[PDB]
This record gives C-alpha cells, sequence and structure tokens, in this order.
DNA sequence: GGATCATCGAGGATCGAGCTCGGTG
DNA sequence: CACCGAGCTTGATCCTCGATGATCC
C-alpha cells in the first residue's frame, strides 16, 4: 500500500476527498470538464453497473486512481440503472470560473439522486408512487413518516404493534427506507429496497419540532392535529432533514403534513392487501390487477391519486358521500371532461421540479397547456349542481398572471434542454431579439458573401460553410485552392477542400459568437426568473394539481361505473353488509364472457356465513369481491352491484389456506372486532383426523360468539356445517355444483343451507380413475357418512 | 396507402426481396457495408427487441423505408437477445465487391441463427443443453427426435402414449420443435417455445431413410438398432433436412443415431421431473436443484453431460456398474485429475463449429490447450485398474500432429477475430513472415523518419501518426505548422495540429497497405486451411471429447461420493429399496444444521409406508430423498447413505407437495403404475372434504398396495388410514414425531415405526400465541369426536 | 447514359478542465 | 524560477470522407 495522507494528493484529489468525506459510502459523480469522473471504488463499481470503460488518472504519490467517467450530458441513462438499483448519488459541478482558479475550481455537491427524493421525468415510473420513508421504534411503539417529494405529500403513523407496521410497509411499499441505529426488530425490514442506517440524534424530538414549524411557517403543529403524536413527528423530522439533504435547497411545496390515523382508514393486513390484488397479483406482476380495471384515468397523477385511494380505503363518510354525489353527477358530463383532463398530464411531478428548481422547458411548456384547459374545465363544471364539484372548481383556480407570463416568455415547443437555447420566445425582452438578430442573420449575409466572393474570384466550386471547432470559413475545391484570392486567410486543409478566412468574416464569427455567449447567458437569467415569479403561486398550483387530480380519479370512477354497470352504496351507523348481485370488479372484465353475480345478507343477527361447496367454485372469489366491495364502497367510488347497504368496517383480516396459518390466525382473533371483516379460506393443515377441524371449529366458534366480527367462513369440512345447530348468528350458505355423468359444472351461484354433498367423487370421476377405484370410494364414503 | 410494388424499388432493395422472399416470417440480417440493416416489418420489430435506432431511407418507392441496422462486429451481442427470446435469424452477407457489381453486389444467406441450431458460443448457455427437436403424431402412436447441434448427439423415440410423449418434452424440453401440419393433439406443445408449423411431405420416410443412410453412409439403419421405428425416423429425417437448411452446410459431426427405448430409462413425468427439482426448482430459479449440489464438474461439456444424465437414468446395469466401479476407482486421484480436467473447458461446443467451419480462433486455442492436458490425464489414469477408465483412456486419444500443427500454425493468445489478422503464428508460413515482416519493417523505417525529419526540421512537436481514411500522416503543433517544410503537402487540419503528406511517405504507405492486404488475405486462406486439415480427425476428436465429458462427470461424482459421504448401491433382480442412513442430497448442502439421516425397506412384503407426523420439510423431503436416490442409483453414481440395496423401477410418480391439477396427476399414476414402479403420494385429497378426501386417498391406497402392488411412501394426515395394515398384508405404519416441552416444539426428522399418536396442530398454534379457551375449544371438542372414532 | 448528386456508415477529434512534464526567457 | 505550452483523460456529437448506388432529363 502506497501513503495516502492528505498533503501528499494533488490539489483536485484533496478538493474530491472531503467532497467525498461528507458522502463516505454514496457515488460521488464528479464533474470534470464534460463528464461526472469517479474514482477508486466508486469508480470501479460505476464501471461494474453502468457498462462504462474503467480508464485510470496518472497520480505522483504511488497509486494511479482507478478513474471511470460519464458525460454531462449522458448522465440520465447511468442513474436511471443506479436508481432503479436503490442506490443513492451525489452530483457533484464544477462552480467558479477557470481562468482566475490557479488550483481546482470551487466545486459543490448541489444534489443527492436518491431512489425516493428523485423529481426527473424520466428517472421515476409514470404510474407508480415512488415515496422516501422514515421508520423509528421506542419501548412504547412504532413511529412513521412518509413523503412524495414530486407531490410534497408527507403522512404520518404510530403503527401500535409489529404487525401494523409490516401492513404499513407493504400498503406504503416505501422506495427509501430511513431507520434508526436502536431499531430492535430488524426482521420487519431486513431485505426490503433503499435501505439506509441513520444515526439516533436525527431522531430527536425538539430537532423535529424546531424543523417542522420551521417548513411549515407554524408556531406549533395543533393546525395540523400531529402535535399530541411524538413518535411520529421524530420519523418526519429526520426524513425532512434527509430531504433538505438530498437537495440542499429549501422544500417550499412541503407546507402540509397529515395523520392517517387507525380509525380514520380501514386497516387491511398484508395478506388482504396480496390477496385482493390492488396494485399487484401474487405473482408480483401489474396484470389482473384492481389498479389495471379501475385505473382508465387521463393523467399519470389521476392514476397514482386513484391507486392511492385503492391502498387506503377512507372512513369519513362525508368525503364519501361528496366523491359518490359527485362521480353520480360527473357520470353524464364524462365523455366532455376526459378528452380536456388528458392534455393536462403530470402536472404533480412538474410542480416538484418548480419547487426544487429543476424544471426543463416541457415541463414549464405542459404547465402552460395545462392552464390552457382550466377555462374550458371552468365552463364544463359551472352547470354541474354539486358542491363537491363546484368546491374542486374553485380550488382549481386561473392563473392568469402565470398563463399570461409562459405565453410570451417561452416559444410553442422548446427544446429538451435550455443549455442549447432557443426557449425564450421573440418579443418577451427586447434585448434577447437584438442578441439573435445578429445569431439568425446567417441565412442572408453568409449566402450574400458566397454570391460576391464565388462572382468575385470566378471560382464555380466556392461555397460558404460552418464547423463547431474551426466556425465559419470560405470552402474551395483542392483543384482550386491554390487560384484562392492573396486576401484570403488559410485555416484549414481537407482531402478534396482548402478552408479560409476573410476579415469581414473573422469580424462577422467574432461579433456573432459573443451575440450567442450573451443570447445564451440572458435566457439562463430569464429562466432562472421564471421560478423566482412562479414559486409564490405554489400553494395554490399545488391545490389546483390536487384537485384536477382528484377531478381526473372521479371522472374515470364515473365512466367505470357507467361503463361496468356499478352503483352507489348507502351506509348504516351499526355493523353489516346487504348486497345484491355483487361481482368480482377484475374477474368479470379479464375473463371474457358473463361472470355470475351473487347476493350477500350480514348482520348481527347473521354474521358468520358457513360457505360449503367445491374448490375451483370461486369460493375464494366471492369472499374476494365482498372485501374488494367494502373497499370501493369506502373510498367513495360506486361497487360491481345492482345495490348494497353496508356498515361500518375498521379492518379487513384475510387468512388464505402450517406455522404461517395459525399466526395470522391468532393476530385475526386478537385485534378483530365486531366492525372488522374476516374472510376464513378452509384455513387449516392437520397433523391428526380432525386436528385441523377441531381447531376451524374452535376459532369460527370465537369470531361468532365471542368477537362477533361480520364473518365469511369458507371450508372443505362438512363438519362444521353443525355450528348453526347449537350457535346462534351463524348460518350455512353453498356454492351448487350440477354432476352430469363423469365431469362436474360449477354454478358459481350462492344458494341458503349446506351443499346436498360433497365433490371429491366427482373430480377423481373427471381425472378418469378406474370404476372398481369409484365404486371402492362411493361404498366406503356411505360407511363413514353413517357415522353421524 | 403509397404503392411498394416490386419494379418501383431500387435494383439493391429488389435484391432484399428476392431474399426475404425465400424467408418470409424470421427477421433477415442484411449485411449493408459495415452494418446487418433490416428494413419494413423486419426493422420495426428489431428496433423493438433489440433497443436500437429506427432510422429510415430516402427512396423512389412512396413510403420512406422502415430501416433498422447493427454493425456486423456487434452482431452476437445483439443475435444473443433475438436467440434467448425464441427469435430464428437468417444472415444475409455481401459476398462479392461491390465496386465491380453493376447491380447490387452477390449477397448469401450463409446462415440461419434458430434457437436450436445455435453453433457460437456467445449465443449458447455454457452449463445449459440446447435441443433442436421434431415431433410427429400418426394413426398409430408418436415420433419424435431431438439434435444437439454442438455435441453431435443424435437422438430418437416414439412415446407408447400422450402422457410419455409430454414427459419426453418436459426431459428433452426443445429450444426449436419442429411439428407436422396434421399434427391433433396440439395441447401437448400448445404453449412450448420455438413452435415451427412444417408441411408433411417432409415426414415422408423413403425420403427420411434415403437422407439419414447418405449422411451416416450407411446401406440400412440395422447398425444403429432403430431400422423398425419407422415413426421416430420420420420426425429425424424432418430435422436433419432442417439442420442442413438452417446451416446450408454439410454436418459431418452427425456420424450416428441412438434410440431412447422404453425399458432403457427410468419415465419421470413432467410434475415428478419439476416436484424432484432435478435442474429447475419449482419458482423457475436453479438454487436448491439437483444439478446445482451434484454439478461439481470443472468443464460445462460434462456439466450439460451430468445434467443429460440426471434427465435419463439408465437402466442398464452393465453401463451403471461400469460407471460405479469408476467413480470407486477415480476416488484417491479426484484432486489431481480436476485443475488438468478444468484447462479444457467446453471442448464440445468447439467441436461443433469446428464441423460446421464457424469455429473462432480462442476455440482454436483452447482446443490446442485440450490437447496439451491429455498426456497429464493418460498419465495419472494409466494405472487406474478398471476397465471402463482405461476403455476411456483410448477413446481419448493423443493427436500429436493436430497438437503439434495448432501449436505451429497459431499465436500463444489470438484476437476474438480473424478480421484483423494477427493469428497465424511466426514461422509456420514463410510468404505470411515476409508480408509481415514489410509490415513491421515500413514501421521501423516511418519511426526512423519521424527522428530523422524531428532532427532536420527542428520542431519539437513533430509525431509520425496514422489514419484508417488518410493512411499515414506527418503532425505539427498550430504553433509551429507555418515552420513546416514548403514539400510537406498538407492534408488535415485539426485545432491544435496539422497533418502532412510527402511522395516519400506515399512510397512507403503502398508498400504497408499491399502488406496489409496480401497479408490479411492469406491469413483467412490458413484459417480456412486449418479445418481441411482436422475435419478428417472429426470422429476420432468427438470420441474424444465424448470420453473427457464423460471422465469429467465421473470424475466429479467420485470427488461428491468422497466429499459428501456417498456409497455404492447394490441391485437386485426383483423390485425392493433397503436404504441405511440415507439423507436429502441437496438439502444437507443447503441448511448448515447437520441433516438427519434415515434408513428404509421397501419390499413385496412392504410395498406401502403409511407416513404420519408434523411435515415441517421432513415428511416432503424423506419421500423425494427415496426418488433422488432411486434416480442418482440409476444414473450409475454413489447416493447419500451408509448402505443401498435397490431392485428395478420401471417408473416414478411423485404427487409430492390446484386440487384438479393433483387428482389428474394422480389418476395418471394409478392407470400407468406397475409393481416396479415408485410412487410419493404427499397427503392427496386436500382441497375437498373431510370424507370425501378421505374416501379417495383410501381407495388409492387400496387400489395401489392390493391391484397395482407398486412401492409406495403413501403420507397423510387422514389417521383413519392407519387401520389399513390391520386389514391387508404389504401395508405398514411408520411417522416423524415432534416433542412438545413448555413454550417450544422440537421437530424430529427421525423415522419411527407405528403410527403417530398425537395432535400438534395444536401444539403449533400454541406457539402462534392463539388464545388458551379457543386452544382448549378444539382440544374439548376433538375429545368428543376422538373417543366415538 | 454520363457527369451529377443522395445517403448511410466509419472513424475521429473534440468536448473541457487538471495535473505533469518541458523548456524557457 | 516561475510560468506558459504542450501532453490524455471516460460516451456523445457533429462532421467529412468513403463507398456506393441511384438519376433522369
Ligand atoms: N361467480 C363466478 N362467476 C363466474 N366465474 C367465476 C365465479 N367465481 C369464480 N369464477 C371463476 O372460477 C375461478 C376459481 O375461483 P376461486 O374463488 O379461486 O375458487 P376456489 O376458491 O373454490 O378454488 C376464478 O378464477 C374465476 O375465473
Amino acid at each position: 500500500s502506497a501513503i495516502e495522507n492528505f498533503d501528499a494528493h494533488t490539489p483536485m484529489m484533496q478538493q474530491y476527498l472531503r467532497l467525498k468525506a461528507q458522502h463516505p459510502e454514496i457515488l460521488l459523480f464528479y464533474r470534470m470538464g464534460d463528464f461526472y469522473e469517479l474514482f477508486y471504488d466508486d469508480a470501479k463499481r460505476a464501471s461494474q453497473l453502468l457498462d462504462i470503460s474503467l480508464t485510470k488518472r496518472g497520480a505522483s504519490a504511488g497509486e494511479p486512481i482507478p478513474m471511470a467517467g460519464i458525460p454531462y450530458h449522458a448522465v440520465e441513462n447511468y442513474l436511471a440503472k443506479l436508481v432503479n438499483q436503490g442506490e443513492s448519488v451525489a452530483i457533484a459541478e464544477q462552480i467558479g470560473d477557470p481562468a482566475t482558479s490557479k488550483g481546482p475550481v470551487e466545486r459543490k455537491v448541489v444534489r443527492i439522486v436518491t431512489p425516493g427524493t428523485i423529481s426527473d421525468e424520466a428517472l421515476l415510473q409514470e404510474r407508480q408512487d415512488n415515496l422516501l420513508a422514515a421508520i423509528w421504534q421506542d419501548s412504547k411503539g412504532f413511529g412513521y413518516a412518509t413523503l412524495d417529494i414530486s407531490s410534497g405529500r408527507f403522512r404520518l403513523s404510530e403503527p401500535a404493534d409489529r404487525e401494523t407496521m409490516a401492513a404499513e410497509l407493504q400498503r406504503t411499499n416505501p422506495a427509501e427506507l430511513l431507520y434508526a441505529e436502536d431499531f430492535a426488530e430488524m426482521s420487519l425490514i431486513e431485505g426490503r429496497r433503499g435501505l439506509r442506517r441513520r444515526p439516533l440524534w436525527e431522531f430527536e424530538i425538539d430537532t423535529a419540532r424546531q424543523q417542522l414549524n420551521l417548513q411549515f411557517g407554524t408556531r406549533d403543529l395543533v393546525g395540523f392535529g400531529v402535535e399530541n403524536a411524538p413518535r411520529g413527528l421524530s420519523a418526519a423530522g429526520a426524513l425532512l432533514q434527509y430531504a433538505k439533504c438530498t437537495q440542499r435547497t429549501t422544500l417550499p411545496h412541503i407546507r402540509s403534513i397529515t395523520m392517517e390515523r387507525e380509525q380514520d382508514s380501514i386497516i387491511m393486513d398484508a395478506a388482504t392487501r396480496r390477496n385482493l390484488e390492488i396494485t399487484q397479483n401474487l405473482a408480483g406482476g401489474a396484470e389482473n390487477t384492481l389498479a389495471s380495471v379501475l385505473d382508465s384515468t387521463v393523467t399519470p397523477m389521476g392514476s397514482r391519486m386513484l391507486k392511492r385511494w385503492l391502498h387506503m380505503p377512507v372512513r369519513d363518510t362525508r368525503v364519501l358521500l361528496e366523491r359518490q354525489q359527485t362521480i353520480g353527477a360527473l357520470q353524464d358530463f364524462t365523455a366532455g371532461l376526459q378528452p380536456v383532463l388528458r392534455q393536462v398530464g403530470d402536472l404533480e411531478r412538474i410542480l416538484a421540479r418548480l419547487a426544487l428548481r429543476t424544471a426543463r422547458p416541457r415541463d414549464l411548456a405542459r404547465m402552460r397547456h395545462a392552464f390552457q384547459q382550466l377555462p374550458e374545465l371552468r365552463a364544463q363544471l359551472e352547470t354541474v349542481d354539486s358542491a363537491p364539484v363546484q368546491a374542486l372548481r374553485e380550488k382549481m383556480g386561473e392563473f392568469a398572471e402565470l398563463r399570461d407570463l409562459l405565453e410570451r416568455a417561452i416559444i410553442d415547443t422548446p427544446p429538451v434542454l435550455v443549455r442549447d437555447g432557443g426557449v425564450i420566445a421573440s418579443g418577451y425582452n427586447e434585448e434577447l431579439d437584438e442578441w439573435r438578430a445578429l445569431a439568425d442573420g446567417a441565412t442572408d449575409y453568409l449566402e450574400r458573401l458566397e454570391v460576391r466572393e464565388r462572382e468575385r474570384t470566378g471560382l464555380d466550386t466556392l461555397k460558404v460553410g460552418f464547423n463547431a471547432v474551426h466556425g465559419y470559413y470560405i470552402q474551395i475545391s483542392r483543384g482550386q485552392s491554390h487560384l484562392a484570392p492573396i486576401n484570403y486567410m488559410r485555416r484549414q486543409t481537407l482531402k478534396n477542400a482548402e478552408r479560409y478566412i476573410i476579415p469581414e468574416l473573422k469580424e462577422y464569427e467574432d461579433k456573432v459568437l459573443t451575440s450567442k455567449g450573451k443570447a445564451l447567458a440572458l435566457e439562463k437569467q430569464l429562466y432562472e426568473e421564471l421560478f423566482d415569479l412562479l414559486l409564490p403561486h405554489l400553494e395554490a398550483l399545488q391545490q389546483s394539481a390536487s384537485a384536477l387530480a382528484e377531478l381526473d380519479v372521479l371522472v374515470n370512477l364515473a365512466e367505470r361505473a357507467y361503463t361496468l354497470n356499478y352503483t352507489s352504496p348507502t351506509f348504516i351507523d351499526k355493523p353489516g353488509i346487504r348486497i345484491t348481485e355483487g361481482r368480482h370488479p377484475v374477474v368479470e372484465q379479464v375473463l371474457n364472457e358473463p361472470f355470475i353475480a351473487n347476493p350477500l345478507n350480514l348482520s348481527p343477527q347473521r354474521r358468520m356465513l358457513i360457505i360449503t361447496g367445491p374448490n375451483m367454485g370461486g369460493k375464494s372469489t366471492y369472499m374476494r369481491q365482498t372485501a374488494l366491495i367494502a373497499l370501493m364502497a369506502y373510498i367513495g367510488s360506486y361497487v360491481p352491484a345492482q345495490k348494497v347497504e353496508i356498515g361500518p368496517i375498521d379492518r379487513i383480516f384475510t387468512r388464505v389456506g402450517f406455522m404461517v396459518e395459525m399466526t395470522e390466525t391468532a393476530n385475526i382473533l386478537h385485534n378483530a372486532t365486531e366492525y372488522s371483516l374476516v374472510l376464513m379460506d378452509e384455513i387449516g393443515r392437520g397433523t391428526s383426523t380432525y386436528d385441523g377441524l377441531s381447531l376451524a371449529w374452535a376459532v369460527a366458534e370465537n369470531l361468532a360468539n365471542k368477537i362477533k366480527a361480520l364473518t365469511l367462513f369458507a371450508t372443505h369440512y362438512f363438519e362444521l356445517t353443525q355450528l348453526p345447530e347449537k350457535m346462534e348468528g351463524v348460518a350455512n350458505v353453498h356454492l351448487d355444483a350440477l354432476e352430469h355423468g363423469d365431469t362436474i359444472a360449477f354454478m358459481h351461484s350462492v344458494q341458503d343451507g349446506a351443499a346436498s354433498k360433497s365433490y371429491g367423487l366427482a373430480v377423481a370421476a373427471l381425472a378418469g380413475v378406474p370404476k372398481e377405484v369409484i365404486k371402492r370410494a362411493r361404498q366406503k364414503l356411505r360407511e363413514l357418512e353413517s357415522i353421524s
């Protein structure tokens, strides 16, 4: 090993060292001319992650530095790979003037690209939330906070237990997860993506309160109703500090925080969320999910918002009623609204780039286009007699000042980057128009010169061209090169051409580049100026984008409710579910022939249903569709049924069927209430004769008589059909099956009472089993059936 | 839409539409300068499959032509993406010089890259078989053939029924599958990859017999013992014609064909193959598979061969005994052999590229390196008292003539491609040495000219460089450019440099170019010449590579047997399995908590074992370890046990682990199982009601015991079936106990006689932390029902 | 029909600062 | 005796020649 003390290294490597010292463990994109160079294990790692060239740079103090570098103009395709990989990156830039820097130029880490704090369009997934979360454990319980950097949506929670925390982890699904060093239950977290171990002092309450009050500009957090959540504030404080470190600027879009209380939303355990296949089927794909069907939103921001609504069913009936009324009122206006809403696009993530001062020309172009739709939206909504519509129409705003600003400032279709100019429009700044006049005098001036010089010289091959390196020139063919006027000054020789410069041309070249340099520098002044003019209205713009997004969701759900023939569910104060011709919203759309609709009647006098009938009969589907109907009822959406009356639901507990089973069941029985919805799916793996059955008789008895939760208890055990005999508030239903020889047809139709027989025989007869074996099974069944 | 008729297009585009007509449905890599361009539908699909630039050609024919292209020197990495997606590609090349062609230059489809016919190293997966297969359906039965284009392994079969065909499909797992137009049961092949629909006349017997006899140079196929397989020959005939069509070349490595007979191999259905996790766990991954553990072979060729052996367990006792004896004789020699075998590498797929005349420089280098190891292998095997070892040592050969040839011909480490020459070594060819001596003697002249011109001019920045377009030049800095001698003729100006030429430099440039062009052209003559000298010994080299591959498998299994402490299984004439301290070969290695070994006694007096107890990955494992032990016993390998006696096994049925799929697998077992069959039933009847599930399991257990009399390990939760041994003979009760003590449970993976006498679903629920009232309710209600039993 | 005129690919230096060597006045 | 003036150091990016075919009045 060579001696690598601070003094022995070169001045640029010493500058790299202290910047790298403030980011020891993450890759440092070090701006070096036109290339973000990395060094040592950052270069060799970058080389392996990005598939780029690992070169080296000569050092005079032992080890030549392992070097890997990326052009500043191709940096995003390599960050895309890293951000996909759950990798944090600090972007160091050249700041100062090279002409007045004898040693290394002034450099700064201006932003850290992390998997939960990315705003750039190309890095993010169009229709997926990308949330940066913080978790924190105490002796008492858990403290949690999630921030959508690209909307400024910062939410909080204090999960009571380990099981609730695992349900919140799965619900939110953080892209980057900050956790404290004294975190005990590592089993919840270890193996999750974007895992960042941080010190304890980052989770200090006094620093958190100060930082959050400062950010919101409030005296206390009484206004937000999070003053009495010290656990959740500790997480939010660590998160905000991390967010202001990954940007090293103010986050003005973060003006508010809301608490997601246990009684505010329906708490669905990890199994339920997976079993219902909300945004993720059990295989991990996005096909045959509740999102894929319900999500026909015309904006990605609405897509996420609807997907956000699906993840968290709201229990506040007032919000739900307003959505139900709205969906009903807008159902007639969908055709006219959707094509207008479609043009708005992803305005949410554009405002994030405005707030972070990272917005690109076409972000401002789409924002301008979004404002141009507001009048047509305001016009089409004015007649809709609905208080919530008029509330979101007022919240929508106008922004006539900002609409005029962008219309004057920016051209119709600017390029991707301001770097190469041509973004600010003509008339806005008449100094800029003057600087451009010289730059765009080339079409006539240099063409006029070409004619004069061609006619004057009498060299027919004479043509005026430009070259990025050498600048402008007069080009003559090799054959006619020696005949050039003596006033022509040799500049560039080519294989079959000679390129010259004349006093009038070098005057032009000197002035056309100094004009470009001025025009370009002023454009970037006027560009950074637009942020100064737009940031003050960010509050109104966020509420506007939030209102437009919410409109897209409810216009979509209005389209879906009409197209797929859904109805409005009504609410009662006490527990119960009365469905009439209820369907599975996903399965009926994916399988291309009519799904068989079924009713439901759950009440305190009829709270448990013992569901018999054959497997692959849609027994599991019927219980799922109920939870999905309950989900969609408590997102404020219309439901796939002819009629639904539903009571308050605090939790949905689902067990689909070993160790994990009995564990999930125990969690259900402990934490379930009368208001809880329970779906038991033939849960049982008995290690003896009735070991499984005996447990399902005692679990069904407990749920019915002790907890008294609304339950759909699907079971293959035929002995459980004797529970209604001895237990009150327990009833038998079954999915009918029709035997017709060596085959069986599944009706998928729920009937009262227990199924006439079991169909293990029928399934075996369809397997094509020898007749003596079948006749033996029919004989031996009647022997054992005789025992009861 | 604008008219794209044949006449309106350019002669070049007409030449594309000519050759594209002979390949209507597959992507055509059209060589266009230094780019394999595609056009119209081919360019937009390629753009979407490869993630390349979809560009356009300015045309005289209406719609501007959708164009997508890849450089000729980068073709492979893009073919890799296509052939692993199951995409066939025709590679069209420029053959003539375009400058002396009045119309478009003469072009040719030299090879078709198809998923089952890839010869190139980069396209193939190192340690996975890539079979081109042909299937046909007849009024009589099924006809099948598989070709490993790389190994020269040509196989055929006439699967007995629909079930055997599905088992053969899954076993072979063809990369490309040829099937006839009158193929009825499409359900067998419905979702399979690389599906090619072909006409029926390609499956004509007289054409097949003629083509196969021609290829092997035989009068009849009596020699191969495939003369009385008309169905299998029809498939093989269509397959050979397709293989010749894809290469457009003779296949001299295809000299032999072997039949996969029904009585030669243990028939395992698709479920068994998946459930045992041989090369593929149920999740589809390569981890916790029999291959991943047993495959410590030092060559990919050996890796595939061992993997091929695992897929097809042989019943010929003579082959197994030779492997068992060999593995035993190699045990003490392993340490010295494996590092030598490791250097051989993938010689099998290299010989494929030799036979197809597609071999790349480093393929010839690794072949030379493989020959250099033969003497050391032959030396270390010399004393091994084993007829099969000495048989494979003789079959190995020497090739001292070919070893010397390649040592003289080719340099130590050539580049990846012949394109830029520098492959043929100095001394081999006196003409080559002359063409290079001029190329390097000009290089030293032009370096000496740099010194002369530097001293003469007095310009310190003066530097002699080279450029593909310009050739050579003299480079001076912009500051010192005007001081250049007047005889210096400016050619190229740069930002801070000027490049010149003199008649003395272009005299020397004329020598370097003519030296290059001749040296390069002659190198490719001497390169194509090496194939002419090597092809004649291909038969001996295939037998050599086959012997080396087989040695690597048996050296590996000898290493594994010694390292993992396996023993040699002995065979009896009638069915039975007597294991002493048998282990699961995978699970014991993956979990570093020491595995609990157990015996087995299956016989006609003890055919069915009713296995009770908590499963906890010890009941399913115990049944699967038996099938794996039976697998490894009939691959000729040592087995994870202290002693094993095993009888003949014709099939292995595993319904271990949708309830409809279970009853389907079970139905297939009961229909086709014999006394020689091994059956593993894992708590079937789970999904349907208490009584109906039990009723089926009773009927199935009674049928298997009394009617079929197959060797069965019948795992169940149903405790009523533990009364079967009371009634009838050849049925016995065993169980895995668990020991309750406080707030913990010890799950014993140790097999005991009799039926389990306790419930532990209560105990596991009590550890889950279930309320005691619910537990006591379950125990209360159980004792009410169990006391009546 | 024959000088004239597209068109796609191949290299290729540059982009641009920074450290190091090399004179150098 | 410091101080200018050269070297080369990652993937895009024009840029121009190469090589070729196409052209059409
Ligand atoms: N009510 C229904 N109408 C039509 N098809 C249905 C219905 N219920 C279920 N199915 C179909 O049957 C399949 C099996 O349903 P599932 O609830 O999984 O059955 P089980 O739990 O009995 O195995 C579903 O994928 C769906 O395609």
